[PDB]
């Protein structure tokens, strides 16, 4: 799309409060490295872990982009802003965005 | 208006937040006695005050309805919304009333 020296975005981080709606947007950067040397692998619990401890899964060579935490998307004068007004919120729509890939 | 059994008005004490305005409204029972027995009377610093104490002027059988102050019309939780979210007021118009005048 912007092949070598064209940016893919811009940086979007801030919020807009509008009657009863506040949109909040943030940009991070982030590194991703490569997992597992690109091999998906049998993991398990160790030998003499206790009963309840015990656990069989697998381990993927992927990533995941986690924002489930209010800190994420609220500044802490976002955040007073919004308890100190509000009887209540909830989440309505979210836009994600990967851009500016090296 | 309405003669003798019928009121001429309402109780209205109550606050409005409506986007960037805010409508205040009052409603209190006063009571008006006479007032230097209906007359006007000359009145004037003691004798033998200091100078920067004499005055003269006149005492009027009549009141007056004051509101000057912001207690008169905000509460104290109407003047905590006020001042923890709004960086400036000023005010735009009033409305003044009397009513069941007994």
């Amino acid at each position: 799309a912007d092949g070598v020296g064209n940016s893919s975005g811009n940086w979007h981080c801030d919020s807009t409060w509008m009657g009863d709606r506040v949109t909040t947007t943030s940009t991070r950067t982030w590194a991703l490295p490569t997992y597992n040397n690109h091999l998906y692998k049998q993991i398990s619990s160790q030998s003499g872990a206790s009963n309840d401890n015990h656990y069989f899964g697998y381990s993927t060579p992927w990533g995941y982009f986690d924002f489930n935490r209010f800190h994420c998307h609220f500044s802490p004068r976002d955040w007073q802003r919004l308890i100190n007004n509000n009887w209540g919120f909830r989440p309505k729509r979210l836009n994600f965005k990967l851009f500016n890939i090296q």
